């Protein structure tokens, strides 16, 4: 009566908070009409949940309904939150994926809230000092760190008026299971919208295998290729050249993805894929307003963190995605029984599109964007 996929607990809290995650994409698709829109939400979901550990019954409450805990029935939400960062954060995923909480210069904070907080996120608080450079240079460093220096340093100055700040950081840059032979990439057409084209490279796989699916009611067709360390990315391509997916956008859920992913079929397509290196940072602090969390961001209840009252007031994201030709190997080329039929494809990414970046062990959404311009912000 339940997919016994959903009833391991990892996985049930990935989809718990990967479906915060499709929120939050929701929210800044429909603020973003024209950019890009790239992001790594389980940073943000983790630092809220992690935040979560300082808070009283009716803020927690609050924060665990956003987060789609108020479906999970765990005696330890924490460990397995423990558990699923060490499984998709393991070397072998080539994501980083980091959580800081940031509080007010000279507070005090209570022992009881670092312990479970290290012993669950690996992390510790980070109170200010009050000199605004020197808490970005820190800050910077501790992204440096955290994500092997692979993202941009920031520049915006840290503000004056901050009580909780979160931060939430991520890089991606992954090798396909079956590599792009660099020969074939040129300089193709990408279609911006009805009436605007630009070139960009452009990777070309002739004969490439790969999982697809044409939904004819969202009006665009799936496909599906695998990465080294257990992962995949799945692309929604649009049937007509446009900019508006929010049909698309709409559906997307862990469980809506789970099924596409099991209706998938094998296929062997002419597949052009842009070359891809974004970047983003920026603050979403009012989308999470939006989101039913409003309430941290007036008279929150975070006693098990301090007795001074302190509250959120802005909530920080940078991420960086890459993707290449590099992967692990050429095409199987097993041995087949003969056969006389051939179903030939076409999958060309010239066009706007969404991409999802899902680990398959706990199906946990690792990275999604909104590729309007693959050559960026
Ligand atoms: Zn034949």
């Amino acid at each position: 009566e339940e997919d016994p996929f959903f009833k391991v607990p990892v996985n049930k809290l990935a989809a718990a908070v990967s479906n915060f995650g499709y929120d939050l994409y929701r929210v800044r698709s429909s603020t973003s009409p024209t950019t890009n829109v790239l992001l790594s939400p389980l940073s943000v979901a983790t630092a809220l949940s992690a935040l979560s550990l300082g808070a009283e019954q009716r803020t927690e409450s609050i924060i665990h309904r956003a987060l789609y805990y108020d479906l999970i029935s765990s005696p330890d939400i924490h460990g397995t939150y423990k558990e699923l960062l060490d499984t998709v954060t393991a070397p072998q995923k080539n994501l980083k994926s980091a959580s800081r909480i940031v509080f007010e210069k000279k507070l005090r904070i209570k022992s009881s809230f670092v312990a479970p907080l290290e012993k669950s996120y690996g992390t510790r608080p980070r109170v200010l000092t009050g000199n605004p450079r020197l808490d970005l240079q820190e800050i910077n460093n501790w992204v440096q760190a955290q994500m092997k220096g692979k993202l941009a340093r920031s520049t915006k100055e840290i503000p004056d008026e901050i009580s909780i700040l979160l931060l939430g950081v991520a890089h991606f840059k992954g090798q396909w299971v079956t590599k792009f032979d660099s020969r074939k990439t040129s300089l193709e057409d990408f279609y911006l919208d009805e009436e605007r084209t630009v070139r960009v490279p452009m990777m070309s796989d002739p004969k490439a295998v790969l999982r697809y699916g044409l939904d004819s009611d969202l009006s665009c067709k799936i496909a599906q290729l695998p990465l080294t360390g257990s992962m995949s990315i799945i692309f929604f391509l649009p049937l007509k050249v446009t900019q508006n997916l929010t049909l698309i956008e709409e559906s997307l859920t862990s469980e809506f993805i789970h099924d596409i992913d099991r209706e998938l079929k094998t296929v062997q397509a002419v597949l052009t894929v842009p070359k891809l290196k974004l970047s983003y940072e920026g603050e979403v602090t009012k989308s999470l307003q939006e989101m039913k969390l409003q309430s941290l961001f007036d008279s929150p209840d975070f006693s098990k963190i301090t007795g001074k009252p302190i509250k959120l007031t802005q909530v920080e994201h940078r991420a960086g995605f890459e993707w290449n030709e590099d992967g692990a190997g050429t095409t199987p080329s097993p041995g087949l029984q003969p056969a006389h039929l051939t179903f030939p494809l076409d999958y060309h990414l010239n066009q706007p599109f969404i991409f999802v970046l899902r680990d398959t062990d706990t199906g946990a959404l690792l990275f999604i964007g909104k590729i309007l311009d693959p050559r960026g912000p």
